[PDB]
């Protein structure tokens, strides 16, 4: 056993004012693998794990530029991080 591939193909697939949704696809294979989700205003350092690969963040600042990692985890560890992925919320 060894950590898992980071998470592929990541989409911010909506954006709102307080709101993202994310997508993405479950690693190349190596076993039951989580995902952990870190994101931050790019200008508190916030993070979620989720067992599906979609994602609705929320209450986000409105008009505020994000970036986000996803990483994947087995039980043995976490995978490298993804490429961070940036994104912005709708202004007010």
């Amino acid at each position: 056993a060894s950590p898992p591939s980071p998470p592929r193909g990541i989409k911010v697939s909506e954006v709102t004012t307080r709101t993202a949704r994310l997508s993405w696809q479950s690693p190349y294979g190596n076993t039951v693998v989580t995902y952990i989700v870190r994101y931050w205003r790019d200008e508190q350092l916030h993070q979620l794990t989720f067992q599906v690969t979609s994602a609705n963040l929320k209450d986000l600042h409105p008009g505020t530029s994000y970036a986000v990692q996803i990483l994947a985890e087995n039980d043995v560890g976490a995978s490298i991080p993804s490429r961070l992925v940036q994104f912005r919320t709708i202004e007010e």
